């Protein structure tokens, strides 16, 4: 805003025309303070990002330097707000946030990750200027991955009469759904109402139900409350019963969404109107057989991911967050956990609209810092909450780590995309001391999750299980003992096994999977020189596994209700195995900056183990993939010049062939089908057992070929079990390879050419370098540079490389492998986007994108 | 790639070439190394890929130059073996130099006029070769947009020893009027090389056959007596065919015959050399004008310039076609080649079709204009070089001399081409003196006399109008030489004294109107203000200051039997000389973009009519009816005078029109008015109408079409037309919009192939026009969706259009905004037969989706 008046919506944004500065000496909360000199800047805001690598950071958190930053703005609120309560909403900012309002301070949030916020009634000036200060101090070290500075999410204003329903004030649980589906289903609520007028009032609620955008015309169940005096000052729960008229269940193929409206009246008009949206679902975990959704057994394919966003840092731009999500899914992918903090709001409403399962996770250590990180929440998880700290969001009664778990769960408890809350990650791990304290610690974030819940269960994810420590042991029948879920970090198939016959009452999962290290693009050679690894799915840490078995472990095994694979997407930081958890450099500068654990790079570009996982996991599609790269100087040659030839496909059987340079006549090299299992539950999966399979198990879920070299192309074709071909048009992947010529050309190509005029959406522009016949140049690194006219910027640049030390901020880049990627955004006007892509000797490409105004 | 006999005398050579744009590279080894250029086939334009900058001129689009290297390495078999080999290029812009296996063979200035190069000296038989091509379009060249490159085709001929010369036969039927319908004579000139190391004892045996053809249907032959020719001689060996009643080479049937020469040393065959011709005369009295085979005819025509728009300069044959195609169904019957030799491709449909060709050689002379240093006026006078082994022309005198023989010797047997015009406007937009002008002239003239005899010679001044002292005595000397004077922008007035001071002139309208004209504008009915969205009136009341408004320029042409005709500025919009936004130096003119193509087009860029061609198809189509209304009837496209009435204009030739109105809503249409044409005849017999009501305009010529004023309304303004006998005429006869109406917001695109089957040659192309359209299939006046085009299957997508000024989108995309309701895309096939697939789409609307066959070659 710049002004504040009626009528904005209920909650508004309040992301644009802030100042910043950074600087750990500047006292800037005084409303007369000049910062005509500091920058202006639009929130989401992550100030990491901008500053430059140094040897003399850490390697864990990506070299970057964090420091203390301070935003201001100065606003209007009109004399029409005069009788109205007026809050700020902070769904972030990283971390140990200091607020002051028109010079007063208000309280402090030391959690990077959870969501808060500050009444701001009391200090308004109605009728004038006014002016909120947030101090921001990321301390380093405090981060064990690429965290971010600043105020990196979404920040609204929330506007309201005196009455009026409270913060996150509804809750909304239907435990008889599983039996009263397809009938009328009993919705019982509770709701939150707070006086704070100086009379009496009379309240009624008045609420709907009806499908999302949505009329109250079309609402399937409403209901009136009898009249309940809430005194003056106080605040009462109010009990509510809705008859809702068969709903639509919410599921993974179909997410019917309802918004909940709650209108509060007094004597006999309206004076609130609060929406939260809602979904009809139940789940289940059971020790034998696993996961279900609404009565049907489901298997949990799932990724871990953090919460940056590549080239834009820590900021959570929704688009970009939607587009993680949408490359996910096409993976097969059906549930993310959160790792290892709550997740943006923006993300919960994707996965709430397209139907994904969220493990939503709260914290990484508890009460103990780890890898050397003195100043992570480990310092301040135990610590008490001042009288005078005026923050809101959570029960304030006992320690931090109750207010950030309830203020999470207060957001969050109606969304229909979370199923389990998630309590802790490898809490036992790079700590110093006793853990002789961790199971009651465990213990009473559970009491404190089922209280604030009881509508999903609660897990953690633990890596000491796989160690047989007594803790681990009890605090995993505690877990169970209040219907919790035990969550296993990289257990393999013996484990599994192992804990199965010693806890036959734990329902357990792979809470954290694989941690295969693999670049993009990288074939000269099959095993884990040039601060890269091999994309052959043969390279792991070594308490991790490569991505064909930590998956041929859990699809045999019905009572592991599913896995999380370390990581969907690479991220900043954690630069494994160039990784340091202390100061300095690793191996010569420019030193390897980001996460190698990701199926899909940090630009959104899938490694070729993105198509192993589409063939195990997508039933929606066909998948037909083949490495490597066919050119003489990217592969690797083997015994005889043999290269290792791998294609993954869900086609029955497959046919390669290769063609000559230049001919159009293609031999046949190879034929090979797979065998179809079943397990007991129902769950099918394929794995090759021709007399030339290999030795290794779970390495037969794909096919291999050794092919001699020689230049031109290999190409393979599917067939169903009915030997029916499977054609190119139905089928994702390289279902073929060629050796390329020298490049010659960039091609573009916009993700959406159409995209909002709002100042936030954005276009992903993908840019590759190919020869004369459009074959893109498998190691091709030249410096691409982008031109962008018209209503829109440029705002990241990216190639996903390690080692790349080039500003995200630039408006140029080397590709790498081949591919490169420009990221524009939109303006507040209509109008059109062009962006031309250039390289020295190479023919450019342009691509136009139109932005539309908002409705 | 690969040359081996028997592929044809001559070959196509276009494709598999090497292309990179640099000034700097140095690249005429065989041995360079090609595998970073980019592959390209011929034809090909290196300035429209490029991108618009403030840095350049308005005058050329503001498109860079620029030196471009093109490399072609290839294998001659033996196969051959001691045969002759040369490369023959129809055009190169400009400045190019070209080496052969290492050995500068030589250059050539002009960018337009053909040339060729001897391989035989130079060649690596049984093994490879690599011929380079160096092209250095330095800016500033042109008083609009050239293009750069190697833009027309390119070819190989291959020989015997013993052949005949390049363009070797001249045909002349000197006693054609006399013997018409009886026995013709004709009589030839054929050079004969002998480049063997032995004396040939040669006859010729000539044949005279209709084109596709065989000899058995032959009309003539002769056999002449044995000529002796020495070993690395040459002899002009003269024959004469006795032809038996040949079909004349007319307008509606353009007859056309091969005339087939063969060179025997000995028994035997050994060179086969064709060249197309057609029997025909034309003349022109200075009384009452132009004639066609004894008959007088009008010269109904049009100026056009060589690109072809979102294509830019690549003479592509099917979109010349189609451009006289589209001009054809004006009713237009002659092209003036503004201002330079046409490509060899624009010859034959016009030798095909019946269309007249003026040829025009040059713009400047020895004087550059518009401060373009760079131009053909500085190269007009030098003298060639000793070494220079380029082909096509005389070489002795300057390369004025040697692009205007070369063009006479490509196309003296083209029976459409009727003149040779030798300038342009040749003393306009220069320094200095005038006084060497008209020996300058004279000896051009002379040039041409003797290098043709059997057409006049012309050019168009546009001083004549100021009766300077050198354009009387210029156009005394065209006169004295049995000439045509051709004056640019002439009046009514002016025509008159010309004819009366100076009565021994024929004359013509050598350049006309030079109209400026949006496609669809009307929401004002004049340019009489200044533009504010760059873009002009579509009402034909704008023309630039030194000219006139189409019926303006037509009325004063159509009274006057001693103007054998008009030659209107231009037939279609051209890129570059975008007037009155025009700029002569550096910078952009008003705000960016700015307009790039011009507004002179009766038709637009993309090949779209504007309205003012439904008025000269009613002047001028005598094969078709026009019924045509203007404007659109959408509320904010109009224009509202007093008492808010819309101007509605009528073109048509009924001799009585009705004028109805339908409120929207009703299927009851009243009558608005109803007037009637007078019908007009001159003195030789050319018939005109004119209305002459009492409430007809005080201006003359604006009688040629009917005008209304009428109340604005929603619905629908339809009109009926009748013939003189008050008969109607009923719509599947009659072209142009016979009704407007009131239309819906955009809700549909429809897509149309104008050739549904074309041929899979990797030439040939599908031009596909899409609409914006309501959900009633009302084109949108003022659409500007932006539409996207996805092509699958075999072919491909080569440019988008929609003939705007302003807009700068690179033409090479897969998606254009509309104007006015209207964008094109144009699709190319590939050398494998298939189907292309289509479709075209935009946010909010109906896709449209067409299917194009392609078919082998036979
Ligand atoms: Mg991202
Ligand atoms: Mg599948
Ligand atoms: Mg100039
Ligand atoms: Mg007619
Ligand atoms: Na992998
Ligand atoms: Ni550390």
């Amino acid at each position: 805003s710049s002004a504040v008046d009626s009528k904005q919506n209920r909650t508004s944004d309040f992301d644009a025309n802030w100042k910043f500065m950074l600087s750990d000496s500047v006292q800037a909360q005084d409303p007369a303070f000049d910062d005509s000199a500091w920058q202006q800047v639009d929130l989401p805001h992550d100030y990491s990002i901008t500053q430059k690598y140094s040897q003399s950071n850490e390697a864990e958190s990506a070299y970057l330097p964090g420091g203390t930053g301070w935003y201001r703005k100065s606003f209007t609120i009109d004399r029409d707000l005069a009788g109205k309560r007026i809050a700020i909403n902070f769904d972030g900012v990283y971390m140990n946030a200091t607020v002051w309002f028109n010079g007063v301070k208000l309280g402090t949030h030391p959690y990077g990750y959870s969501p808060f916020s500050f009444d701001l009634t009391g200090n308004a000036k109605f009728g004038g200027e006014n002016t909120i200060v947030v101090k921001v101090e990321n301390r380093l070290p405090s981060s064990r991955w690429y965290s971010g500075s600043g105020i990196y999410r979404d920040v609204t204003l929330t506007v309201t009469d005196g009455v009026h329903v409270g913060n996150n004030g509804v809750a909304i649980k239907t435990p008889s759904l599983a039996t009263q589906n397809g009938g009328n289903v009993t919705m019982n609520l509770t709701t939150k109402v707070a006086n704070d007028t100086e009379a009496a009032a009379n309240i009624t609620l008045k609420q709907t139900v009806f499908p999302k955008g949505g009329k109250t015309d079309a609402a399937i169940g409403t209901v009136t409350t009898a009249s309940k005096s809430i005194a003056a000052g106080a605040s009462a729960d109010v009990t509510s019963t809705i008859t809702a008229a068969s709903p639509k269940l919410w599921s993974i193929k179909n997410p019917n969404l309802y918004t909940v409206r709650t209108e509060v009246l007094n004597g006999d008009t309206v004076l609130d109107t609060y929406d939260t949206e809602y979904g009809f679902r139940w789940t289940g975990f059971d020790a034998t057989s696993g996961f279900s959704l609404n009565g049907e057994k489901v298997k949990l394919k799932g990724v871990s991911m953090h919460h940056d966003q590549g080239s834009l840092g820590a900021v959570a731009n929704r688009r970009a967050i939607e587009r993680q999500v949408e490359i996910l899914q096409k993976m097969g992918v059906n549930s993310i956990r959160t790792t290892h903090n709550p997740a943006a709001k923006a993300l919960i409403d994707v996965c709430n609209e397209k139907g994904v399962l969220v493990v939503e996770e709260v914290f990484d250590m508890w009460n103990r810092s780890k890898n050397g990180n003195t100043e992570d929440y480990g310092k301040w998880f135990g610590q008490t909450i001042a009288g005078d700290n005026a923050v809101l969001g959570g029960d304030k009664d006992e320690t931090w780590a109750k207010f950030d778990l309830t203020s999470t769960i207060n957001r969050d408890r109606n969304a229909p995309s979370v199923i389990m809350w998630s309590l802790g990650n490898e809490m036992m791990e790079g700590i110093s001391g006793s853990v002789s304290d961790f199971p009651a610690t465990s213990a009473k974030l559970v009491a404190w999750t089922k209280a604030a819940d009881s509508t999903r269960p609660m897990t953690y994810g633990d890596n000491k299980i796989k160690a047989n420590w007594n803790e681990s042991n009890t605090m995993g029948d505690n877990l169970t003992a209040n219907g919790g879920v035990v969550g296993t970090n990289y257990s393999d198939g013996a484990n599994y096994d192992k804990i199965r016959t010693t806890h036959p009452s734990w329902a357990i999962y792979g809470s954290e999977t694989a941690s295969a290290i693999n670049s993009r693009g990288i074939y000269n050679r099959t095993t884990g020189s040039d601060k890269q690894l091999t994309s052959y799915d043969n390279s792991a840490v070594g308490w991790g596994a490569v991505a064909s078995s930590a998956w041929y472990d859990v699809v045999q095994r019905d009572f592991v209700a599913g896995t999380y694979v370390w990581t969907g997407f690479d991220y900043l930081g954690e630069p494994t195995p160039w990784n340091g958890t202390g100061s300095g450099a690793v191996g010569s500068w420019p030193s390897p900056k980001n996460s190698y654990f990701g199926i899909v790079d940090t630009a959104g570009f899938p490694k070729d183990t993105y198509y192993f996982y589409q063939s195990q996991w997508n039933d929606d599609v066909h998948t037909l993939h083949i490495l490597p790269a066919w050119n003489e100087n990217v592969v690797a040659k083997g015994s005889g010049n043999k290269v290792p030839v791998v294609v993954y496909t869900d086609a029955a059987k497959v046919k390669l062939y290769f063609t000559p340079k230049g001919s159009t006549e293609k031999r046949l090299i190879g034929e090979k089908s797979f065998t179809k299992k079943t397990t007991a539950a129902g769950y099918t999966y394929q794995v090759y057992e021709g007399t030339d399979k290999d030795s290794t198990a779970h390495k037969n879920m794909y096919l291999t070929w050794n092919v001699p070299w020689a230049e031109g192309t290999i190409s393979a074709e599917a067939y169903d079990e009915n030997n029916r071909l499977i054609p190119e048009g139905s089928t994702e992947g390289n279902a073929s390879v060629t050796t390329t010529g020298k490049a010659a050309k960039l091609k573009a190509d916009a993700d959406r050419k159409t995209i909002t005029a709002d100042g936030k959406d954005l276009s992903y522009i993908e840019v590759d370098v190919t020869d004369a016949n459009g074959h893109i140049v498998p190691d091709a690194a030249n410096r691409v540079t982008f031109d962008v006219k018209g209503a829109g910027k440029l705002v990241g640049v990216d190639n996903g490389s390690s080692p790349d030390h080039d500003s995200y901020q630039a408006d140029n880049r080397k590709a790498f492998s081949g591919k490169v990627l420009a990221i524009v955004q939109s303006t507040k006007e209509a109008g059109e986007i062009t962006v031309t892509a250039k390289a020295d000797g190479l023919q450019s490409s342009t691509v136009k994108i139109a932005t539309t105004a908002v409705p």
